[PDB]
């Protein structure tokens, strides 16, 4: 069986000639994915592996578009060819299953659909046999983070030959010697275990499902489908970025009217604890006090921020909060945090309190309190909650039905279901969720638009204490790996880079000031933090104006140029909403440890309109180690026929507001 992208450049061949069912993929008539196996093994049920033959293919196609409630673009185009391939094996130990393939111009998705059949009752998958066999893997280069490690998704990216990537998380991005870029991920991860990629024979990446503590991967009753497995393929790195395949593979919005989900910018009592000017726990330096929260709310109201995150408001942080998962209350504030007074103040200022639920990995202590916790927040006019699951890999703690503690993975079926339960319950209270230590993004924000963002990668917080902090290349890695999954709460915008001393050997963002501004356009999220202390923004009002101006919701987004681990340039057009007319464009560019010159055409600007570019760029002598603050701000009249030379300092960047003129 064969299915091709609409333009014909991607071609998938599905076969039954090998030991098992298999597929392969060519791009512009060069094989990029060799024969790759399909099937399952189960704990007790007979395997779905060899001796299955193709009995039927069903071809169809799609050419449609749909609108996002919020996002990186307003209109999403869905154009693909589709084939459902049915496999059958005769008895004894026979069976049948289908695989559905969708071929887009930017990549392919496939999933298994196992129908009701005699003897398929309560089953437990122990292995998914799916492979991604990369052709010419000996000359390919990969950019990856290890899977199953003690620190979950929070690793800096490795740059290695593809054959060195032994056990990796997705999105898993690499390029072959021809320059073709490929990224493997998954979409609509629902009631199933996350896929890790395990390199077997060289270049053969086998699905490695994250298991329950008991050792099985996925529990199902009867007929079941898998999540989609996705293979993005493009001639350029930015072709991976500019694809909507992950969203297109998810089910449409199930929450109805989601106008109560509000993209916007926020600040927080947060960074002070990470740089040790405040504590999460009670005492003389407690961050989460009524007085401090009102001070942040006044600042937010004055400078145009929608909400104030406050961490450490609830009892249980005293001591070493990493070990306090059993004792957190999600309804009882500390005595110095007057939530009723802050509810009144939020209505008086128009600035909302943003809630915070850190579990330190104990999800049963959270689950038992969750209904009361969201009721309190709904009563308190709280519309967004940041959740947290800080614990080492494999050390989620749950209490089973017999009262016995078990350890689970953040990305097993158990936690996949746990996260979605939290999001669905929050939606009943009109609360949106920002998940730290999450399951990776698989596009479910389409289906549940209150799941607005997540962390699931090293963000700004590692620049306070990472030892070492994130390297200069980190953003340009994220843009082509983690960010292919969906939005990230990076918490950009640190203006005081000197709190631990300057130079290359201290814990600090290893960037220039202009790169901190560029992050607001480079890293998409519907909510963007201005992460720093308010007084640090008051010290730099001209630079702060960009953060005040920049939206977080976009009618269109275009990655204009870039290279993995080196640089990226984004242009985005604001969505018409709230104070934004919908006419302004924004640009952000960042580099790695190297200074870089990038030539950019402005032909993305609307034809026939004049713009005033407000350009925030590295000063002539800027360099991140000892001169990160040199900054130039320039105004320049431009149109679509103009061009721009970006001059990025070492770990530098540029941020631009293109203000449409009447
Ligand atoms: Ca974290
Ligand atoms: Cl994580
Ligand atoms: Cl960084
Ligand atoms: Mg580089």
């Amino acid at each position: 069986a064969t299915v091709q992208s609409p333009d014909g450049n991607i071609k998938i061949i599905i076969s039954d000639e090998q030991s098992t069912p298999s597929y392969s993929i060519s791009f512009k008539n060069k094989t990029v994915i060799n024969n790759s196996a399909l099937g399952f093994e189960f704990k007790q049920h007979a395997p779905f592996s060899n001796s299955f033959k193709i009995t039927k293919v069903q071809q169809q196609s799609t050419n449609t578009q749909w609108q996002q409630p919020w996002g990186e673009r307003q209109t999403v185009v869905d154009q693909h060819n589709e084939v459902t391939v049915t496999f059958a094996k005769p008895q004894p130990q026979g069976g049948t299953y289908s695989v559905r393939f969708k071929a887009f111009d930017s990549g392919v998705g496939f999933r298994y659909e196992v129908p009701k059949q005699a003897g398929l009752n309560n089953i437990e998958i122990t292995k998914e046999l799916t492979e991604f066999a990369v052709n010419n893997s000996h000359t390919a280069t990969a950019w990856w983070i290890p899977a199953r490690g003690w620190n979950r998704y929070e690793y800096v990216y490795n740059t290695t030959p593809l054959n060195d990537a032994a056990l990796v998380h997705t999105p898993f991005t690499f390029k072959n010697q021809d320059g073709v870029h490929i990224s493997i991920h998954e979409a609509a991860l629902v009631d199933y275990a996350a896929m890790v990629l395990n390199q077997r024979r060289p270049g053969v990446f086998q699905a490695d499902l994250t298991p329950w503590s008991s050792g099985v991967a996925v529990k199902k009753q009867g007929a079941f489908n898998t999540p989609w497995r996705t293979i993005q393929i493009g001639e350029k790195a930015v072709d991976l970025v500019n694809s909507d395949i992950i969203l297109n593979l998810n089910e449409p919005n199930k929450l109805g009217d989601v106008s109560w989900v509000k993209p916007g910018k926020y600040i927080g009592i947060w960074w002070g604890m990470h740089i040790n000017t405040h504590t999460w726990g009670s005492g003389d330096k407690h961050g989460a006090t009524t007085k401090n929260t009102k001070y942040y709310m006044d600042f937010a109201a004055k400078y145009g921020f929608d909400g104030v995150l406050v961490e450490g408001w609830n009892t249980g942080w005293d001591g070493d909060w990493f070990f306090n998962g059993d004792v957190f209350s999600f309804t009882q504030p500390y005595d110095d945090f007057d939530i009723a007074a802050l509810t009144k103040y939020s209505k008086q200022t128009g600035v909302q309190l943003i809630g915070h639920h850190e579990t330190s990995g104990n999800v049963s202590n959270y689950r038992k309190q969750m209904a009361d916790a969201f009721a309190l927040y709904e009563k308190s006019n709280v519309s967004q909650v940041k959740t947290g699951y800080v614990a080492d890999g494999g050390n989620i703690k749950r209490i089973d039905k017999n009262g016995i503690a078990r350890h689970e993975w953040h990305d097993g079926q158990f936690m996949v279901n746990e996260y979605l339960h939290n999001v669905k319950l929050a939606a009943k209270h009109k609360i949106s969720i920002n998940t730290h230590e999450p399951i990776k993004d698989t596009g479910l924000r389409r289906t549940y638009p209150n799941w607005i963002t997540r962390e699931g990668a090293r963000g700004q917080e590692f620049n306070a204490w990472g030892t070492p902090p994130n390297p200069p290349e980190h953003i340009s890695m994220l843009a082509f790996t983690r960010m292919l999954a969906g939005p990230m709460d990076f918490t950009p915008g640190i203006f005081d880079l000197s709190f631990n001393g300057l130079g290359a050997n201290t814990n600090r963002p290893q960037t220039t000031l202009a790169k901190q501004l560029a992050l607001y356009v480079v890293l998409y999220s519907p909510i963007q933090m201005a992460a720093d202390l308010p007084k640090n923004y008051l010290a730099k009002p001209d630079a702060f104006q960009f953060i005040q101006d920049v939206p977080t919701d976009w009618q269109q987004s275009i990655a204009l140029d870039g290279a993995v681990g080196d640089f990226i340039v984004f242009a985005r057009k604001e969505r018409k909403r709230d104070k934004y007319t919908g006419n302004d464009w924004y640009l952000g560019a960042v580099t790695d440890e190297q200074a870089r010159t990038i030539e950019i055409s402005l032909d993305f600007l609307d034809n026939g309109k004049q713009f005033e570019a407000h350009i925030y760029k590295d000063g002539k002598n800027a360099e991140w180690k000892n001169n990160p603050y040199d900054l130039t701000i320039e105004k320049r009249l431009v149109t679509a026929s103009d061009k721009l030379t970006l001059k990025l300092a070492t770990s530098g960047g540029t941020a631009i507001r293109f203000k449409a003129l009447l």
